[PDB]
């Protein structure tokens, strides 16, 4: 709801202020194409990795506080918002251009047959999407590369939740192999020690301790991971000795997840800023190239002189516009592309378009970050 | 007290039954010398490794339930039993032949000046000895190799206790370097998470979790370590939310330490058994060598034939005495030593002496293990 206003504000600011400066200097043919409305309406995703019978399917029902189609308390499920409670098989989901699952077609039927999108109107899903994963075992035989599909979600997911069972902590080689496939994205990982009320207090310490022991043994990062310890479902507690703990841990978890759409808003706001800066540089470059072109003859001779002297051009522009060499595009990649452009057809500099962007960066953004601040 | 009877029983059984079979065939000149009474009166030792201000000195006062000389709540201290409360500086301790600290002389004054033996009549010390260690810091500058002296205690100690502070868990590089020096003896290690009542329940989980995380990150062993979580001193509890836990953990700790003298008794009982078996083999070998020697001439010629055919002798004896080739001494090491012996001066086989040992192994040991069983 509130972050749908943020989404609208970003799209608006981009189309009114940034996009015209990209189109004026063919930004989209050099670097990246125009941003579609899909680039803005992204809800942060969560990947649930956990062995069989850990409680992932219940964990989802616990957050949503509601059932979802084809939940059945094994395959991949993408739980997302939807006007009506419905289910979409994977073979059809990977064709939907309004879904991030279009690239998943590379794994094929053996995977698609074990892939589904369950939709339902639920508050949680208005803000984020949950991707359940098949329960890892503790033999093997899947007609798709299970460790590569897991890897693929991890790179496009905002949060990864390793799920472990305090009643039966049995980290398997397959699970460990999956965790080693998530490395390089440890900041996305959190852990959940479920069914904590099933064991007595001493046993919880042995299990929880043996968990961290073997995790750090695997991830080999000085940055210890966060483990939310509790019993995550609607049922009563068995071993109430740590009731207060399990409740604070659940609140710490709800706060983590509830922050994801906010963190995403900022990430998008920063990406829009960086894009708007790159567009400025691109406009200053093309403009200078146009400025120097002769009024009539020696056009192809001047074009090649500019391309060869492009490194000097960069420094020329950095100084007379106080801009960083960091948001400049790579020198050689430009030169390779500037070969294919009639320099004389470029547009002279349009101060009207740059002012529109600089007025966005100085004034218009301070308010959005204020709209994000009001959680 | 009770394990002083075990000590006496072992010494008695060795002197009455084993030692005469070793002396009859010069066992002590080939393999290992006669066992002194010191070889039996060993009390298991404990090495306390822990950073500064963790509470080691209090931890010791907690177990003993009593002060000890020069405790001062930094240097090595060997807390051991003693008729009277006294203190012995290190420069004099390393000269005492009735102390295992005679080899420590290799590190010298810079270490000896930071080494002491505090004695006192205390029940705990009748059974075991505690070796406090200087508090590791969290700079460096000691005039002795701190990581080599620690290593030296670890190899002769029965139990190593890593001590950590839940109020300020700051594993330092020096401490980690020490823990890496204990590897290869992980079975001796236990951990103690002290001051657990100082933090709230959630913070305990973060600290305890971060501990195991970085420990397994260091020791790299699939065998997770045991961490006794509590507040180990006579004072009341601050955060009573986990009173029951901290009490069971302390009892689990007292049971671990209280078992050490029993485990040692068994280790000695097994070592005596293995020695008595090796003595038998040695007696059968020397006897056979004597048996084959000619009654008069060709003595040096026969001696060399036997030594060369000694591998065949081993198999000859293994079969006609149903004994394992495992407790046989190395073939070549014997041959190198059998050069220096007038074979004709050996003694013929003495069935009287072997029966004395076999009667010890069949009958006399079943009772000692019963004396150990009665904890
Ligand atoms: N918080 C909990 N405490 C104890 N048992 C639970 C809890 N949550 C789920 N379970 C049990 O664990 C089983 C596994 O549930 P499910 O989530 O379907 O498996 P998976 O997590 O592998 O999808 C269920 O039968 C349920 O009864
Ligand atoms: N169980 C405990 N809980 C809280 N504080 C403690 C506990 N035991 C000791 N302390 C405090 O920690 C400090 C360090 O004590 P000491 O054992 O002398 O240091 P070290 O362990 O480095 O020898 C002491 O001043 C004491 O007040
Ligand atoms: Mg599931
Ligand atoms: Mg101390």
């Amino acid at each position: 709801g509130g972050s749908q206003t943020v989404t609208g504000g970003l799209r608006s600011l981009y189309q009114r202020k940034v996009l015209p400066l990209e189109e004026a200097y063919r930004f989209h043919e050099f670097h990246s194409p125009a941003l579609e409305d899909a680039d803005f309406e992204n809800k942060p995703m969560i990947l649930l990795v956990g062995q069989y019978s850990t409680g992932k399917t219940t964990f989802i029902r616990y957050l949503l506080e509601q059932d979802f189609p084809g939940m059945r308390i094994d395959s991949f499920i993408a739980v997302m918002y939807g006007e009506t409670e419905g289910s979409t098989p994977g073979n059809a989901l990977v064709v939907d251009p309004k879904k991030p699952f279009r690239k998943l077609s590379r794994f094929g039927n053996a995977f698609l047959n074990r892939f589904m999108c369950s939709q339902l109107p639920n508050q949680v899903l208005k803000s984020i999407s949950i991707i359940d994963s098949p329960g890892i075992l503790s033999r093997i035989s899947r007609g798709y590369d299970f460790c590569q599909v897991l890897q693929w979600f991890a790179e496009r997911v905002d949060r990864i939740i390793l799920l472990f069972d305090a009643h039966k902590l049995d980290i398997s080689d397959e699970f460990s192999e999956a965790i080693k496939a998530f490395r390089g994205q440890d900041d996305k990982i959190r852990v959940v020690l479920n069914k904590a009320d099933q064991v007595d207090t001493q046993q919880l310490m042995r299990v929880y301790g043996a968990l961290m022991w073997s995790l750090g043994k695997v991830i080999n990062t000085p940055e210890v991971l966060r483990v939310y310890i509790g019993s995550f479902w609607a049922q009563p507690l068995q071993n109430t000795d740590n009731r207060r703990l399990f409740e604070a841990e659940a609140q710490d978890l709800f706060r983590d997840i509830q922050s994801l759409p906010q963190k995403a808003a900022v990430r998008k706001l920063n990406d829009l800023i960086k894009r708007a800066r790159l567009a400025k540089v691109h406009a200053y470059i093309i403009s200078y190239l146009k400025k120097e072109m002769p009024n009539m003859f020696g056009k192809e001779n001047k074009k090649r002189e500019l391309i060869y002297r492009l490194p000097e051009i960069y420094v020329q522009l950095q100084r007379e516009y106080q801009i960083s060499a960091g948001d400049f595009p790579e020198v050689k990649a430009m030169q390779e592309q500037l070969e294919n452009y009639d320099f004389t057809k470029f547009h002279s500099l349009k101060p009207k378009l740059i002012e529109a962007v600089d007025n966005m960066l100085t004034n218009k953004i301070s308010s959005l970050m204020g709209l994000i601040s009001q959680e």
